[PDB]
């Protein structure tokens, strides 16, 4: 349950994204979903924004920036965005329409 106001820092479906400031133990790192900028660890210069639901991890830049991926790929099962083929082909084996 969650729907961001426009221009608020959301993810690509339009959920509220979760700061993290601090790294969990097991953390492999990601590379931002936007940029493709490597964040392989948190600190206060580079740190991170999720949506857990999306699995869409994006970098402080981009987040606060408002910058967005100029490709989207979606499902055709749900209507879900994602920011590449790969995470739609994750999502799309275990979809067969909306939860
Ligand atoms: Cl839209
Ligand atoms: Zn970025
Ligand atoms: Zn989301
Ligand atoms: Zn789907």
């Amino acid at each position: 349950g969650s729907s961001a106001a426009p221009g608020a820092i959301q993810c690509m479906n339009r959920h509220k994204m979760e700061r993290h400031g601090k790294m969990p133990a097991g953390y492999k790192g990601f590379d931002c979903n936007v940029c493709d900028q490597p964040m392989l660890k948190i600190t206060e210069k580079a740190y991170m924004y999720r949506c857990e639901k999306c699995d869409y991890d994006v970098c402080n830049q981009c987040a606060e920036s408002r910058k967005f991926k100029e490709v989207h790929f979606l499902c055709a099962k749900c209507g879900k965005k994602f920011p590449s083929q790969t995470k739609l082909q994750y999502h799309s084996r275990g979809c067969r329409g909306p939860s």
